[PDB]
């Protein structure tokens, strides 16, 4: 079916609609996503489902535009600039920022994203 | 002086003038070498000496082409095709490929270098 590309880009589609449920069905049971050689930010399939719908509630705003999609072997890496916009809980605005999101994938399913910034 | 793009430009200069001393010259002196979430390759500072020096004794043709060249935070990632040529130790010809090396730095040296492949 999808490549794993198709299948980030599907997922980054589903992040910038909030819809939590389509981002996760993507991912294995136990996907985290992670800071690059660094913390664990949300664990598992639930931990990220539970996380992105928190993120989703206090920026309804929220906004990655992909700036770079590659396919390296079954990796996924894409450079994404972000913006938050205006919170809901009163916390001041996030000024718009750069990442590389690197996919890793198991079969057809993300099993790992981490973020370099 | 460098910016950490520009380090890794350096390094890779380098790297493709098969000039190992000069390339690990911007590293940290616990520097490793090490596949994306996967084993150290060379380890170290002087194992990257070592290492590099005996890759390069085998493929003294050896080329990485820079496709693509970020620097994010303090972070730089760079998408390399890589082509081997013929090797002296009777090896066969390895099949150009390409890889993200991603270039961690701690102050204005390279405290690492992950392959994605």
């Amino acid at each position: 079916g999808m490549s794993n590309l198709e299948t980030a880009k599907a997922m980054i589609a589903a992040y910038n609609a909030q819809d939590v449920d389509t981002y996760v069905s993507y991912m294995t049971d136990d996907a985290c996503e992670a800071n690059y050689r660094g913390d664990v930010v949300r664990e598992g399939k639930e931990g990220t489902r539970s996380g992105l719908a928190a993120a989703f509630a206090r920026w309804p705003q929220n906004h990655a535009e992909i700036k770079d999609a590659q396919q390296v072997g079954t990796y996924v890496l894409m450079r994404e600039h972000v913006t938050r916009g205006p919170a809901t809980d009163g916390s001041p605005l996030v000024e718009p920022f750069d990442v590389v999101a690197v996919y890793s994938f198991e079969g057809d399913k993300c099993s790992r994203v981490e973020f370099i910034r």
